[PDB]
């Protein structure tokens, strides 16, 4: 088999040539090219002969498949197409590293190199990959050639383009590309390159495709931008008691706090059960429906999707919850339970300094390791409310990981009035993975009721 023969026509592939080299638009009946927000190109039928898409589904389908997962994506790849030797799919590489890749060589005036980079994905229902940009040393031109069944919007699974701000990072989405038989898209790797395949909706559809690069000569990205840093603050010194108010008096009690501190210094994390007294507990996550709390979604979208109320304009109950994860007494408390000096009262420049923001998790919402996502000696802290029936396969767990491994940690999970405690180090990272539609189930249950929210506060020595 070949590729079209159409695009391979010479006329119309000058035509192509010009529009790339001119960075203008084109539109033909068996191709497509669009260079906003960036470069990228459509042609449907790639492979004119039907009989060997079959075959060539015939003999993916019957490669084994393994599991792929992180903060960025959840989905299945196949066993190594470069080291396959059925025929289908030993002319496919042929085709797209020998055939199409000098074609796209001399429409796109870069010297592409034959160096063999493709892999088959299979996305089911959940799996997606969110926000990045395909940087890689050597990468080029990224391509998809989609093998799915019928296909349309409401199923998901689309490809998505970010537009981008002035700042090189991904704003929203601009373009959606739905996935069909036989469809071939390529385009640009790029600083601005940002993109996504959005969660497969299908629950009986499963989402096949090749995807790969064509290698090039390495470019120079612009240096990364760095975030302002978040401020920190130290405890807020204590006027009323506190602890009684909100606190379950079983974690107030002194020979309950060496249990736990035996227990931390063990594995450097805890779960707090029923943390809250429950009469506090039911009037907190009572506000958090009824109260006008104010939210607005955090981004950009390579770093983060969720959102995060105005703490000025909330509830006095919210507010007062804010209190105590700053105060003075709440700091000693936590020294208690970990070990760690939070306060200058504790056992034995410094001043110990916290950070916090109450936050709204929904199906969509996650966070990515980044770049510039920085690692510190840091006790993290987290109070779930307004999450009954959970299921950790609804994502929204937080994750931990050490740097640069694929060895995962530990993972919290959101549990109903739950307070998890976790000191990292400086090679540690976290994420929380995206929040799917399995955690529409919810509803069944709770239907006055969208995700859940939590208290997240980072303590400092
Ligand atoms: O398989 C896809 O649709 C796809 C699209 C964009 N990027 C990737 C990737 O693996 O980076 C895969
Ligand atoms: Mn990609």
């Amino acid at each position: 088999a070949e590729f079209s023969d159409a695009v391979t026509e010479e006329t119309l592939k000058k035509q192509v040539a010009e529009a790339w080299s001119r960075r203008t638009p084109f539109s033909h009946e068996v191709i497509v090219m669009d260079m906003d927000p960036f470069l990228h190109c459509v042609i449907p039928n790639f492979i004119q002969s039907q009989d060997f898409l079959e075959g060539l589904q015939k003999e993916l389908m019957n490669l084994d498949f393994h599991e792929k997962y992180n903060d960025l994506y959840k989905f299945q790849q196949s066993d190594d197409l470069k080291k396959r030797r059925e025929p289908h799919i030993s002319t496919l590489r042929k085709i797209l590293f020998e055939d199409f890749r000098s074609w796209l060589s001399d429409i796109s005036k870069i010297d592409l190199e034959s160096t063999i980079d493709m892999s088959c994905a299979k996305y089911e229902f959940t799996d997606a990959l969110l926000c990045h940009d395909d940087e890689l040393e050597g990468r080029r031109i990224a391509f998809i050639l989609y093998l799915v069944p019928p296909w349309d919007r409401s199923m998901g699974g689309t490809l998505d383009l970010y537009s981008i701000d002035e700042h090189f990072q991904p704003k929203q989405i601009v373009k959606s590309l739905i996935p069909s038989w036989n469809k071939l898209v390529f385009f640009e790797v790029s600083p601005v390159s940002f993109h996504q395949v959005s969660e497969v909706l299908s629950e009986e559809k499963s989402r096949l495709s090749i995807s790969g690069w064509f290698h090039g000569p390495s470019l120079t990205r612009p240096p990364n931008y760095f975030e302002p840093p978040i401020p920190r603050s130290p405890h807020i010194p204590q006027d009323h008691e506190i602890l009684y108010d909100w606190i379950n008096p079983t974690y107030l009690d002194m020979d309950y706090q060496v249990q736990i501190q035996e227990e931390f210094e063990e594995s450097s994390e805890i779960l707090l059960k029923e943390f809250l007294k429950p009469e506090k507990f039911t009037k907190v996550c009572e506000a958090l429906e009824h109260g006008h709390v104010e939210w607005s979604s955090r981004g950009p979208p390579n770093k983060r999707f969720y959102e995060k109320a105005e703490e000025s304009k909330l509830p006095e109950i919210l507010k007062e919850c804010m209190k105590l994860f700053r105060s003075e007494a709440l700091f000693l408390l936590l020294s208690n339970f970990t070990g760690l000096k939070l306060h200058f009262l504790a056992p034995s420049s410094s001043v110990p300094m916290c950070q916090g923001e109450l936050r709204h998790w929904k199906t969509g919402h996650y966070t990515l390791i980044h770049d510039h996502s920085k690692a510190e000696f840091a006790l993290d802290l987290i109070l779930y409310c307004g999450c009954e029936g959970w299921e950790p396969e609804y994502g929204g767990f937080t994750s931990y990981i050490a740097k640069g491994e694929d060895e995962e940690l530990l993972t919290v999970n959101p549990e109903s009035n739950s307070l998890a405690l976790v000191y990292r180090d400086r090679e540690t990272l976290k994420f929380v993975k995206h929040i799917n539609h399995r955690s529409l189930e919810q509803k069944k249950t709770f239907p006055n009721r969208t995700g859940f929210w939590d208290f997240s506060f980072i303590y400092y020595e």
